[PDB]
């Protein structure tokens, strides 16, 4: 019972140990949903689904493993808490009538109240600072293509890096002792504070934390380049970042920087690649950067993308979250 | 398994054979449903529901019908797909998590794409060229209240008819053989094309295409009539097609014109039949029709009227295409 | 089967022997949740959930206690009715793909329509006369936190009290034999019709129903001291109000006041009990009362408070109505 | 829920909508009987069946059809209420017990007061005024045997009219639209009270209520002759009915002189249509009728009776109204 | 297994701890049917039930309240046991077909001798000296309707004292410790042996057994007022008894002379309140008593009657006999 | 599949396999049912029981055998077919509402033209010239008590021999080969021609069929002894027949020439063995025998005796009858 009736905060609070066992129960779960052999062991509990920030993802992820393993769920849409209730008075009562929260907002302080007074597990779709449930999901995919160990794969990080997405990137290979780069801007590297701390783990687990603003060099030997948006936001915004980030795009040449023929890409999404999207044909037209604007488009449709074997796992992965809490 | 695993994007890409194959289904589950026969043929499945656009009977109908199947549904609210990820990301998601997707949204082309590359059957609840689902409920409802074969069925839509309700009349009617007439301004009729892909059908089923402008006799000899709102839309719009439309209202006179007294009344809903609306007593105040816009309030509540057993059967026939598509 | 197959509107339709039959109910069904001793028996029964006003408490009630009877529920957000179709189409139509309706808006016409033409009961989650699942809630609070009768039982509400939270808390207890006291200025009294109802029905009951406008003389040997908000609502209204119901906040002076001391703390929620609200904070500032509006920071928190009990047994409540009306 | 929850105690308190779902509701719970699609849907249920009056098809119709959906049945012996407890009292004790109660007796005074203060639905299985249950199973054998639609039959009821066979046959074809013939003396019509209201409804049904004294122009054109015993009752009465009723007989030239070969011939039971029972043989003897009484044998046991088939859907019909109204 | 496999023939072989943990079973299971709880345990299980006594609501309490635990039951009509074959004799046959029987007839020697050779658990439903099944209603009805312990509980019988209802009520209420008042002419006490077996239990429990023949005096300080029918047996003995019982009927200003407000009032049931019944007009008419016979109209359907809610604990104290002594 | 879906009305239409596989099946469902292995295989089935006489051993048996493997009953009480409505009329009636019927009245040719026209199974419970059930019951008693083949077994009926019970029993022994004895007056030996047709049967048997009139003969060397009551019928007929069968009573002296100090005693029951039955002392009185009429007291409550092991092995054969026709 090392998970058992445990909040998922970040996973800094967890152990490698915990982590792995994490990885090893989606890889079952996985097996287990297609050979048919899935059996609900939650059945008739219902889990609450904050969503403050919109989400396909995570709230579909949390929907269908709940449904599979027989549990229910309340998606609670947008349209305000902290308005006219305290998290902390809605923590008290969402306790009383549901088995587990999930919150995707804004502050890590949020979530954190809510796992204070809620009484039961809480689960961090996303904050500002953290996105654990990703990282759960990235890993077992690299693992997936990978013929080696999970502390010898490496992989780099390149875009906002003090994002969530990247803090958590940091976090999840110091801790499973693997080769991690962020690439970025010394502007936009996480906060020294958040660094140090991995440094430390680093040290514990043989992991190797890179951080770097050259890209050539953070590519050379991994098996994985990873990026995101480089906003999360207003448009202007996207003047002041593009200039910063334009040589950090992921193209072709960037994947042959790595001298990897097997490197594979990867991408949390939502992604602009292409001008098929509102604010995408936005910056396509007034910054020129028509064909992708943190990959290119060949880039994100070629054999070496597995994004969608990525955004895949995110089920089986808040899967194996749901039942080691609850169970 | 003739509709095994297929898409549901419009019935021009069915034969008269499964059409009616799926309206037998309808009725059994109708009646397996009162008689308590109906035993759960969809357990675990999970089917996400985009809906662009607002709607009351269509997502109703699919959360109901997958409940009774035994499976579950995820309703994506209008609050935005296509402004930060594209259809084609969306759809190798989903497709990926969901054992079906039903759109209800804008345009042929969005659905297509989704069916396309979501890789598991995908449903039209609307778009702007079709509506198949309320089609299948239509005939379903004619079947019913008729003593005569379907294809002696004769029936008369009228109003705005290069609208999705009146471009899938055309469709099934010419499927099946029965008499179809639009009526309507030419300047409302369907396009030219689609006219012409239906009077092919026709001449291969027996079906009576007819589009004319003269109301009463397009009612002649028929034994349903049908209509729907003149606007889907700024209201200014509605100034210019009340004039276009004014002689084609549906009242007491109309259905007197067809000389049946056992004609029948249809309506896919919602109506604007008396001014117990916030909209319909815009329209009565500035437009004065007080009484009904599209069809009197006495056409719409006396016994002729059958639009809340159509309304009904909506749950029905979209229950059918679940079971025919997922098992 | 005396309430079998009924609507619930409000208590005034409803006799003692039906409400305690209710109370009993709530109080078996939430000792076979914990015990484990709970068996579904809403198997496959769909209750569609109309919410015009948004809901925490209400909405989550009603959606756990379905899932452990084995129901199913479908969720209306806010983003309409009324708009593009009228309360009585919509009630014709979710009444025939339904078993049962619950509306959370604005009239009692509007809930009492739902009912006539729905064709299936109707559950009124609130309006702006009553909020009836609310008093059932609170007296099994009561009864729970009480070593008496609850026809001994005595308790004052204090604030706003033509509310639909004080109309609804006179019927109860007028009902149940209690000994009724709101407290408030004449401004903000019941509406005398209401009034003279509830003191008909005490005279059968041997209720004690008296209204005063002075809070000392309320709380004087009450068991339960009872507060909501002051407004439902533009801000520039609380300002009038905040003038007229300042002697009647909820602090520890007046709890003193009852001289009882095992009194207890009510509130049916939301509160705004301290500055950690986007609107407690701007009443905070302009109006200048930080540790609370209609009670105290401290009462709210006191171990005299029992508002969490109180919110949890809107799940028992609302069950035990869904288990007698469709079983 | 039209039907939900509801007492059967005449057809005048039904819309013809709501008849016609009981008839079709039969028809699909005959066929699942057969084909072993029926599953029980009223598990653990327990109907009171008073009896007064003695009864074969009736109980036996209640008692098969409780226990093929899992009711069960408690059979109240003739061997006497209202002698030593009064009705009232006794519908507000088994109110308590049963989910049902079924009432054959003489009255519908009786059977009135038992729906008003039972609490639960209260079935009429037989009244000296009416007899609703046999003419569900009347209309369905009709239907069966009829190629053409409901409204299009034509029956001639000939006899005593005004018992309860006669009425609830008026009432039942005058919903339905059918073309209705009472074929009797006038001494033996029904009262004209009920006479005027079914020549109303038939006016909104488009119905052919004909009474008429003679019998060659009754059954011209009709597809059913119907007929039923000419006492309920003393012997001697037999004498004074006989004179009148003489002319009325069933013979084989009667349906001869309807000029339709495929009519048939139908008979609620029990009939006197030889001298092989102990009544049957003193009418035979003292009033010289050997081969029958209201119906010759040969026409009894001839290939167009059809009374078997009909005391068939006795059990049909009633499970249906089980199935109505407590699910 | 204190009542584990024991006949149920007087509550004199029973102790009070006994007694009262079939009260607090009565009061589970009750429970346990309205919140769905209630799971059969008695599935297969066949009950003979010997009725030479004519009974509704024995009957069906004991049919009922066997469905409900998945027993089977065997209703045998009074139509005469010792008349062919000796009860002996049907006992060793019964008692290898059947797992339980009941008997309402006529001496306590009859059911005693059923019980010594049956060789299963023998059921009371009434004798002529006891009526212990009534005994278990009637205190779970008194303290439903008392706020305080049982043994606090005050009740005065008033009319025939010495038929099996005043035998049985004296044995309860001396057992649990209660105030027990018979109230009758000293012509109808019950047997002096019996009264002193009573004294001596009430010497043990506290109880408090009087017998007087003021009626004034027996309902002072009484939380309820019983009564019965004052004959069982020829019409000619009423104008004998009348005479004796006429100052003891119960009419509203008996009531009143309690002084208690809260009293109510109870009866075994059947009862002659007015002149609806065949006998109870016979009575009305020669010894004009017309608005009721042993308690008045008023008394019998005011607001104090609680004599249907103690004929429906009939179901749930018999049912917790035959799961105390089967199970 | 021999005996499915068949009649059983005497045993003359059984050969000796399939009466012994009956007696084979009897004895398996006997030790199942204590066993706890027997298994329900006519779940939802329904069995009328006609009953024209009154009846305790078959009735109760039919009942708890049906429930025992989960089949439904209906007991038709006495209280006249044949009176209203014919026999071959029932039996089309209740051929398709029942899977099978049994009938305890008068005629074989009643019951012979109850299985003409049922279209289902139809049982004997007894006629006057058989019965069948109570045979199979013997047959399995003497070989539990016997530890020789049946074809060894020798048994006495002494008394009323020409009667259904020494009618069937003169069969069954026939039809086993067992040594059979038919004791009593020439006058009420059976009718010559039954006679006959057994010594046929014995001579394919090997049984040994005689008639004799000198009890001590017909009891040297039996295991078992066998008498019914004298009379079935009016008082007055007693006086005649025990003049003449005065000497056939079976009391100790009998049993003792035998020679058998094995011998047992047997008794289909009802029997008049003492003054404790009201007709039972109406002929102890006139005609002076009480301590018996056709067997003493002492013999019937010997050790010898086994009447209720007897009586308890209608079920275990009825059941076996309906489990080797309806399965
Ligand atoms: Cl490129
Ligand atoms: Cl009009
Ligand atoms: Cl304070
Ligand atoms: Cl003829
Ligand atoms: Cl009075
Ligand atoms: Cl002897």
């Amino acid at each position: 019972f090392n998970v058992h009736n445990r909040s998922y905060l970040t996973l800094i609070e967890y152990t490698p140990r915990q982590i792995r066992y994490l990885l090893d129960l989606s890889r079952d779960l996985k097996r287990a949903k297609y050979a048919g052999t899935e059996t609900p062991r939650l059945n008739g509990k219902n889990i609450a689904l904050i969503f403050e920030k919109t989400s396909t993802r995570t709230r579909c992820a949390f929907e269908v493993a709940a449904h599979d393993q027989g549990a229910h769920v309340t998606y609670i849409d947008p349209n305000q808490i902290g308005h006219k209730e305290s998290m902390k008075d809605t923590a008290r009562v969402l306790g009383r009538m549901y088995d587990a929260i999930e919150y995707r907002g804004f502050g890590q302080e949020i979530v954190e109240e809510l796992a204070k007074y809620a009484g039961v597990p809480v689960y961090n779709g996303l904050t500002d600072e953290f996105h654990p449930t990703q990282m759960l999901a990235d890993v077992l995919t690299m693992h997936e293509f990978s013929d080696r160990p999970i502390h010898d794969i490496a992989y780099c990080y390149i875009g906002d890096a003090h994002n969530n997405t990247g803090n958590s990137l940091m976090i999840v290979g110091a801790k499973l002792g693997m080769d991690v780069r962020l690439c970025a801007p010394r502007c936009l590297w996480p906060h020294d504070e958040l660094i140090e701390q991995c440094r430390a783990i680093a040290a514990t687990t043989g992991a190797r934390l890179t951080l770097t603003e050259k890209p050539e060099e953070a590519v050379k030997g991994v098996d994985f380049i990873y990026t995101d948006v480089w906003v999360s936001e207003p448009f202007e915004k996207w003047g002041a970042r593009i200039e910063e980030l334009l040589p950090y795009r992921v193209n072709a040449a960037l994947l042959a920087a790595s001298g990897n023929p097997r490197v594979k890409f990867m991408h949390c999404l939502p992604a602009f690649h292409d001008s098929n999207t509102h604010v995408g044909k936005q910056i396509a037209d007034q910054y020129g950067l028509p064909n992708g604007v943190e990959v290119t488009d060949d880039v994100f449709e070629s054999d070496a993308s597995i994004v969608f074997e990525q955004a895949e796992n995110r089920l089986h992965t808040i899967k194996a979250i749901l039942v080691a809490t609850l169970t």
